[PDB]
């Protein structure tokens, strides 16, 4: 049972959906950008991710700039409601297995909570090797 929080549009994201692949299942596919966890479910990612909520957040994104959210004045839950009022603000990708959640950034941290092992070597989208066919992180 693995779930990714996904934008398509994010090379972090779709390699990390591919890794989740390689390991044998296909996960649920989240598009997160029309489809936000809510307030809820926002918390218990944030806690089991066990990062800040800032850490989170989306630098170089429209509500980021103009709301200013650079500057260190505002709380977390502040920071939480822009998140979910501006889903583009939470960044990516999400991933939860039964092992844990964790945001996949770099796209190989989702290594540490897939059950099953890489089925064959798994090398990025842009060349760089993850992992070889016996298995072994580069
Ligand atoms: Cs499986
Ligand atoms: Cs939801
Ligand atoms: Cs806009
Ligand atoms: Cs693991
Ligand atoms: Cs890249």
């Amino acid at each position: 049972n693995i779930t990714i929080y996904h934008n398509p549009a994010c090379g972090t994201s779709r390699n990390t959906l591919e890794m989740i692949r390689n390991s044998g299942t296909e996960p649920t596919i989240i598009l997160y950008l029309e489809n936000p966890p809510s307030r809820d479910e926002l918390v218990k990612l944030i806690a089991d991710m066990g990062i800040s909520v800032r850490a989170l957040l989306k630098k170089n994104v429209e509500p980021y700039e103009q709301l200013g959210l650079a500057e260190d004045k505002f709380t977390d839950d502040q920071l939480i409601d822009f998140m979910l009022q501006h889903p583009i603000l939470i960044n990516r990708p999400i991933v939860v297995t039964p092992l844990g959640t964790r945001l996949c950034r770099p796209s190989e941290v989702v290594l540490d909570i897939l059950q099953d092992a890489q089925k064959g070597a798994f090398t990025k989208e842009d060349g760089e090797k993850v992992v070889d066919e016996a298995g072994k992180r580069l």
